[PDB]
């Protein structure tokens, strides 16, 4: 990682918080190209000073999105771990979380919006895939809008795909089990199970999101009954705009073995 210094970072408004995480827009004075001074917005993580056991983990993750470098793929700036402090500077996406967005702009997202979202999605992971780099943490708020769909110019909208986060083998049992259905049954079973198939169930849950106008699957069952949900080899139900439903329960299938492909998952996306 490249090391940024603290006195060249300004935090400003709070974005939330994630898992031991609190997240802020901010901005990231630097030399950029030509030598021209810039004051550039940035994305800034904080890990909670609480947890800062996590950190190895916490930077793990982010040096995964760096490992390779892709148009649909957030973008790390560096490092800040000046001090008592450990920080991740990362892209600035204008229009945030997908989750957000779907709920503020759901009586205006049609099929089409969805199909190209999912087809970006999916060459994301599809790229993931044929580099054998798991993810891990595929979820719609951690599905970043950089551009808005203009139908005046055709423009489709454009999304990347932002940093897993501390891994789901490392985190409390509370937590995955919290993270219910996007966290697949094998990973419950033995969170060590994390394999290329985990962004597969995954991807379906987030098909789920898409399609749901930013609604969280299962969120009225509590741990114990998201739990037994698994245990029962339940699916989810279909969105009432159901035009996925069927790609969304053939990814999220018990057998890990026998979920799709991402370039069968694009072939099936591109049929539609
Ligand atoms: O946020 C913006 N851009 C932006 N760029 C990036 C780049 C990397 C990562 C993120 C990002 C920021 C926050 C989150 C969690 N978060 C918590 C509250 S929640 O309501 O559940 C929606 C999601 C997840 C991802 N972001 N976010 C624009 C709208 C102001």
């Amino acid at each position: 990682f490249h090391k940024i210094r603290n006195e060249d970072l300004i935090f400003n408004e709070s974005l939330g918080q994630g898992t031991f995480t609190k997240i802020f827009k901010g901005v990231r004075r630097e030399v950029g190209d030509y030598g021209q001074l810039h004051e550039t917005e940035v994305l800034l993580k904080v890990l909670d000073k609480a947890h800062r056991n996590y950190s190895e983990s916490f930077f793990e993750a982010a040096s995964m999105m760096s490992k390779l470098s892709h148009k649909h793929l957030v973008l790390n700036y560096g490092v800040c771990v000046c001090g008592d402090e450990n920080i991740l500077v990362q892209e600035f996406v204008k229009f945030g979380s997908l989750d957000t967005y779907l709920k503020k702009n759901k009586n205006c997202i049609n099929i089409l919006w969805k199909l190209e979202v999912a087809k970006q999605l999916a060459a994301a992971m599809h790229f993931l895939e044929e580099n054998t780099l798991i993810h891990g943490n595929v979820c719609a708020k951690n599905i970043l809008l950089i551009r808005e769909e203009d139908r005046k110019t055709g423009n489709p909208p454009f999304i990347k795909l932002s940093d897993p986060g501390i891994s789901i083998t490392v985190l409390p049992k509370d937590i995955l089990q919290e993270r219910i259905p996007w966290v697949p049954p094998e990973c419950i079973e033995n969170p060590k199970n994390l394999n290329l198939a985990t962004d597969k169930w995954s991807f379906g849950t987030t098909l789920w999101e898409i399609c749901s106008g930013g609604d969280k699957p299962l969120s009225a069952l509590d741990s114990q009954r998201k739990l037994q949900f698994y245990e029962d080899r339940h699916q989810l139900p279909a969105p009432k705009a159901a035009e996925l439903a069927n790609l969304i329960n053939n990814c999220m299938d018990y057998e890990p073995d026998h979920r799709p492909s991402f370039r069968a998952i694009i072939r099936d996306l591109n049929s539609l």
